[PDB]
């Protein structure tokens, strides 16, 4: 009565179309592959490059499982390429495109049945394209179980991986140039020229190239790598303006001497469009807690200790015994935060006596209002909620951040505008992007639109000084393609959603930032 | 009400006085840019002279003679005012200000032919004792400002020069050049504008507003001659103009169930300049200021009761405030005009409970804009100074939702930026009106904090422009912008509350004129 109820539409709004996936190639001085698949130029170093490459995992303590692995998707022609003794690549799920074989059928070519069997898990054959392939790796059985998936061969897997539909969906190419000449290469591999027809928006770019490398095979090949990626021009709006504050912001102290550089006003813009989840990648963002603290805020709660039981503990400073006190917050128990984001959400201006009470009914609902404006007047001007209530500010343990949001609707798409008031640029902004895209979602998806596009403003917009070389690091770092978000299953109404619902992939942050702690 | 209002500190006028008063420049030279073999002028161009006197003669909307009470203004290096035969000085219809170290107002008196004449004119004359820049200083006093409507500065290769860098280029709203072809007349001085990029035009990209075709004179040698206006451009106003273009070319069209259409984009920003009094009132159409100052004034107060507006003449809140309307909300116990809890309500009084707009609600409610008034002058760089008039709890009992709803503060430097949030705006009329609004608002809050007017950033939410103004809104893109006008009081209050529209004067303001065609 109080919870919002899901629409029957609520998984088909953000239902994963195709999966992401990246391309393995190798390739000579001329861009030539091969005929029907050859390799006579066989550079162990590049082997063993694909090889790890291919079948790692990012987490590295984690070994290749049925129920967490990398995928390999290949033409026939590539693995007929393979020596049947050598089939299927181990440690990956072998995915090859073929109009003829079938799962069984490939299965059988291989010699011994005491593999026939071992490996009746690790091979699968797709009746169609890479784009199915992708749709299939996109189902809930290879979606999330499956890591990363790459591309590894055929040309005219190749092709259809760099054209569109699919081209959207790659998320990198490897490519090794193997400075072997030979015209053994009836076909070419052509990376998309930026601001052509063909490369249909994407603008692919090297985030890395090896210096001339020698074989240790007798031929002395010469071969070097690359690793291109889809620029990523959202994620450099926020690098742009984390530089120009480094570079020309105001410097503040704290009264309590804690300095900054700032800057007045910017806004930023991120797509929510096909499972596309804006989460930075040149510094890994914490997103259970994002998205355990959203959770938090939709249902209303005021009590930071069931954030701080799941291992969330971004509250604990501004909820303890001394802080509350210090606010003249002494009736609250520690960890009650008062009226605070969320409660004002879904109770504005709802007297608050604690966290315990049963604020049901209680002030107005912004988001269920929202919810039911959405269905019935999309266009309507006033649909935003705020956390900024003066009323009740003295009885918050902190004034919100994150204080108004505004939705707008566009060809069934949901957007949204965030406005922040401050923003820690090196923790906070990051965390806060991630947030109101997770928010935009879940919204759509209880109305039945498709998720748009997050905007957002900022205010106060700064870095910490002792923050400056850190970010600095950072700042050398080429942002790489955004991650997705799947939900694993869907809920009768939003409030009963749980962090375990919906599931982050494909996400290849950087590493930390070596911020020389001693040594 | 004293302690309920906010008094002014003694600093109240010290940062908003005008430094210097803008001016246009006009200019006569030949085809290599020379304007005299050294202080003479070899060419008498009848129809440039003719311009001349026009340009620097004529007041803005005609039908209106010039007289001492409202006249343009000549600054003029001495050599240029005795290049004057005696008998035609001064100039008619105009404050001739004359350049010089060496001759007083007095001094300047005693050189016309006789003593009725020095009668007849000694208020159309002054000198100032050094450049320009000392004369712009002057023209920018009470006595002149806003007296003068328009300065212009009129000869010698050392006054525009001045005129030509920094600071006085920044004052500089437009260059009226005549170029003639003359034939073998070399000169020594140069006229020249800084190039856009360059160290010399100090950020300024001078461009031509206007262009004449190739002219030939009537006098005896048949001279080609042209015109030209060149003006500052205005990359503020172009921030406007570009997004107007874009909603159109690409915003998204919906009609709601008045069948009211409109084209619309979602989110955008835009940021204009109020340092050095520059207020930015759009010039490709002109703002209605008296409006937005009265009512931004009425937002300050607290106020409630739209009849206060009408009565002065600004009628933007009838349609909103009639028996009505008002009935269609279900405020059938509101007095006609009595808007509920509006806007300024929240400002002054957050969350009080309402009754109706003569009730006294002094100490009642959250009074924000008092709050950061203080915070401002103790603890500048707060990040919570900020007020908004979205109330949800409210929002019921108004005659409809503000759609400019929250304003943040920031300091720098002693300059005080300010940030709104509109969630609803109409680009044609509205965001013009809304942006002279809070440029006000800041100027105001700047005044009473003991701070100079900075930055105002304005966030645009759901961001459209109606069906039926499309065409006209074309026209209107046509249109290169102009400089922005000023913003001067002529007196200061003891508190806020007490400023009204008559204080404060919009000085050099030239909008283009209306957009021809109505019915839309
Ligand atoms: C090892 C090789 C040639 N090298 C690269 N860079 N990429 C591939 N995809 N390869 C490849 C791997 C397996 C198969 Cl079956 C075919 C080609
Ligand atoms: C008429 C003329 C030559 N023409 C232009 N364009 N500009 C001036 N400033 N002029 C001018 C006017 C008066 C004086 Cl005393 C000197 C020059």
């Amino acid at each position: 009565l109080f919870k919002i109820r899901m629409p029957e539409t609520v998984a088909e709004g953000t239902r994963l179309a195709l999966r992401a996936f990246s391309l393995v190639v190798a390739v000579d001085e001329h861009g030539g592959i091969g005929d029907g698949r050859s390799i006579p130029w066989n550079v162990p170093e590049d082997m063993k490059f694909f090889r790890d490459l291919t079948t790692k995992l990012r987490g590295k303590n984690v070994k290749p499982s049925p129920a967490k692995r990398n995928a390999v998707v290949m033409g026939r022609k590539t693995w007929d390429s393979i020596p049947p003794k050598f089939r299927p690549l181990p440690g990956r799920l072998n995915v090859v495109l073929s109009s003829t074989l079938t799962t069984q059928h490939l299965l059988d070519g291989l010699p011994d049945e005491e593999k026939r069997n071992l490996h009746a898990d690790s091979i699968v054959a797709v009746n169609g394209g890479l784009e199915q392939a992708l749709r299939l790796l996109a189902s809930p059985n290879y979606t999330p179980s499956i890591e990363t998936v790459y591309c590894i061969g055929g040309g005219s897997v190749y092709a259809e991986a760099l054209r569109p539909p699919c081209v959207h969906l790659l998320q990198a190419i490897y490519r090794t140039t193997i400075r072997a000449s030979e015209s053994s290469c009836s076909v070419f591999f052509r990376v998309p020229e930026s601001g052509t027809e063909a490369a249909a928006g994407i603008e692919w770019q090297r985030e890395t190239i090896s210096e001339e490398l020698t074989s240790a095979n007798g031929n002395e090949t010469k071969y070097y790598f690359e690793k291109l990626i889809p620029r990523n021009r959202e994620e450099e709006q926020y690098l742009s303006l984390v530089d120009r504050i480094i570079r020309e912001g105001n410097v503040k102290h704290d009264r309590t001497g804690v300095g900054t550089l700032s800057i007045f006003g910017a806004q930023m813009r991120f797509s929510l469009r096909n499972n596309r989840l804006p989460l930075l990648t040149t510094k890994r963002v914490f997103w259970r807690g994002v998205c355990e603290e959203l959770l938090w805020f939709l249902r209303g709660e005021t009590y930071a200790k069931k954030l701080s039981d799941k291992g969330v503990h971004i509250w604990d400073d501004n909820g303890s015994r001394a802080f509350l006190d210090s606010r003249g917050l002494t009736e609250y128990e520690e960890m009650d935060l008062g009226p605070v984001y969320g409660f004002q959400w879904r109770h504005f201006g709802a007297a608050y006596t604690h966290h315990d009470a049963n604020y049901d009914g209680q002030g107005v609902d912004q988001i269920k209002a929202i919810v039911e404006t959405l269905k019935t007047n999309p266009d309507d001007r006033r649909m935003l909620f705020t956390a900024w209530n003066p009323s009740a500010l003295p009885r918050m343990a902190l004034p919100p951040c994150h204080l108004l949001a505004q939705f707008y609707v566009s060809n069934g798409e949901l957007s949204c505008m965030l406005y922040q008031r401050s923003c820690d640029m090196g923790l906070g902004v990051p965390f806060n992007i991630a947030s109101y895209a997770l928010l935009t979602i879940l919204i759509a998806k209880a109305t039945g639109l498709r998720p748009g596009e997050l905007v957002h403003t900022l205010g106060d917009a700064h870095v910490y000084s002792n923050h400056v070389e850190p970010c600095n690091e950072q700042l050398k770092r080429v942002p790489r393609a955004f991650p997705y978000l799947v939900f694993r299953r869907e809920r009768e109404f939003l409030e009963d959603y749980e962090e375990g619902d919906m599931e982050v992939i494909d996400y290849a942050p950087y590493p930390p930032i070596s911020m020389k702690m001693a040594v």
